């Protein structure tokens, strides 16, 4: 066959031979700077852990010396191994998110917290936040403690602070999997003589996260996600292999309560995009034998819906996303009992868009994400007349941008003077395979020979990591690189 189908192929059998017989893929997440600097400063305070302090100190300067992180990790590493608003600038240089704000709060926090910068002279309710994702509710709250104990007013601090750190201290993995949220929590419970009596037991199990690099991981683990994708990759190909079924079956019986799901094993928390990747592989892989699965996750979706027509990430009453809308959008198109939701929500998308083409950052730091899941729900869902019309020009645009930014090797990265990376370049695949047909020398033609051209031998792709959490910080999950791609091969043949 073609190249394109020979590169599909050779990493069809890699990524069906990466899940394990339980049905995952397995997602591990890199260390990352700033988790590793939290646990250094935490290990070191409480004098504790001296192998695993030796350990993370040596991991922070080998990675600041050979692969450093954004400025603001940075000097995150240099204070706990010791420009800071000038760090801060460039992290958040021209972070245009509704975030924004209270990342700068947080951030400059952390610094502060490590002796870097002053504390924000803000009132204490600036670190007030309305219920959203669980774990942020405990950093906003941790970075309030160490704030107020770092300004020399411990007594601002309320027994309702405290309690929102408690999950902190239970031991064993990291609450909702996230290191980052219970490091933040520690290094402000530590300053509570009620709570050190729990405080040993866990030390040692934060030291036992340490990867064989020494460093700390943001997360866990991102196998929910991870395997939702590839199964919805692998369930695109001509012939799906045996195997989607025990992958959708292992995703099923993670559901949530609210029928939704997390991004890794044992997250309560659930969030529209780990569940809208589920919900279109079930649909395709398993609509019948997981019947009540899909129909709880459509519920899910529905329920968190704002009124604008758009759907946050995990909270109705948070800011609708343009990436969580698309994917909501074409998640819920396969009802044609849920078309006023499905046409409100490609409306939002339209509304959106902006005067160049594009769309926005959130979860993805390229723009090629936003573009893709646009693309897919301006072009899958069916529509006519008008409609039709409105949909086929903000497409077009979104298409047209993509085109406009294409790096001379046929790839994109992540902004538009950025180097290539497979994932960013897999993305803008997806959206040009709902373009015109594939020309000799055309867009899509190029995209798809630059990701021929960089299949290692092992059949599998290595690429910067484009997820960010929180944003805009990226963190490296690695097999997620082969299932974009593979999405990717799958959508355009
Ligand atoms: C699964 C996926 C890729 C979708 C986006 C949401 C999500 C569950 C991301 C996985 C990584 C993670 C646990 C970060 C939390 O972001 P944060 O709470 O630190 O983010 P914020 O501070 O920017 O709100
Ligand atoms: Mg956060
Ligand atoms: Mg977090």
């Amino acid at each position: 066959a073609t190249a394109v189908v020979r590169c599909r192929t050779r990493l069809a059998r890699r990524v069906v031979a990466a899940v394990g017989p339980d049905g995952l893929l397995p997602a591990p997440c890199e260390s990352r700077v700033l988790e590793s600097a939290l646990a250094l400063a935490l290990l070191t305070e409480e004098r504790a852990e001296a192998d695993a302090t030796a350990r993370l100190t040596a991991y922070l300067r080998t990675t600041l010396r050979t692969a450093p992180p954004d400025p603001f990790q940075c000097a995150v590493a240099r204070a706990v191994l010791g420009d800071a608003g000038t760090a801060l600038d460039a992290g958040l240089d021209g972070f245009d998110h509704f975030t924004a704000g209270r990342k700068r709060l947080m951030f400059r926090t952390v610094l502060a917290a490590l002796g870097a910068t002053g504390f924000p002279a803000v009132p204490w309710e600036a670190y007030d936040t309305r219920p959203q994702q669980s774990w942020l509710h405990m950093e906003m709250k941790a970075l309030k403690v160490l704030a107020a104990h770092g300004t020399g007013h411990p007594d601002v601090v309320r027994d309702e602070d405290w309690r929102a750190l408690l999950p902190a201290l239970e031991p064993g993995p990291a609450w909702e999997c996230n290191n980052l949220a219970q490091l933040l929590a520690l290094l402000a419970l530590r300053h509570s003589p009620r709570h050190r009596p729990a405080l040993g037991d866990v030390l040692k199990h934060v030291a036992g996260r340490l990867r064989p690099d020494g460093g700390m991981p943001f997360i866990d683990g991102m196998t929910v996600f991870t395997t939702a994708a590839a199964g919805l990759a692998l369930s695109l190909l001509p012939a799906p292999p045996a195997c989607v079924t025990p992958m959708a079956d292992a995703l099923a019986l993670r559901r949530n309560p609210d029928g939704g799901y997390g991004f890794h094993s044992g997250v309560a928390q659930s969030d529209v995009a780990d569940t809208c990747y589920v919900l279109e592989f079930l649909r395709r892989a398993a609509p019948d034998r997981h019947r009540t699965a899909v129909a709880e996750a459509e519920g899910y979706l529905l329920a968190l819906r704002n009124p604008d027509g758009g759907f946050p990430t995990f909270a109705r009453g948070t800011s609708s996303e343009i990436a969580m809308t698309a994917a909501a959008a074409s998640a819920l198109a396969h009802d044609p009992d849920r078309r006023e939701e499905v046409d409100e929500a490609v409306r939002y998308v339209v509304r959106h868009q902006r005067p160049d083409g594009t769309f926005e950052r959130s979860w993805s730091r390229n723009a090629t994400n936003a573009v893709f899941r646009a693309v897919l729900a301006l072009t899958g869902v069916a529509a006519h007349g008008e409609e039709r019309r409105s949909r086929a020009r903000a497409a077009e645009r979104a298409l047209a941008h993509l085109a406009a930014t294409q790096n001379g090797d046929g790839g994109w990265g992540h902004a538009e003077a950025e180097p290539s990376d497979p994932i960013s370049t897999a993305y803008a695949v997806i959206a040009l395979a709902r373009g015109p047909r594939a020309r000799p020398g055309g867009p899509l033609d190029r995209a798809l020979a630059y990701l021929v051209e960089r299949q290692h031998p092992d059949g599998g792709y290595r690429s910067r990591p484009d997820q960010a959490g929180p944003r805009p910080l990226l963190y490296d999950v690695p097999a997620l690189a082969d299932v974009f791609v593979l999405l990717a091969l799958a959508h355009a043949t």
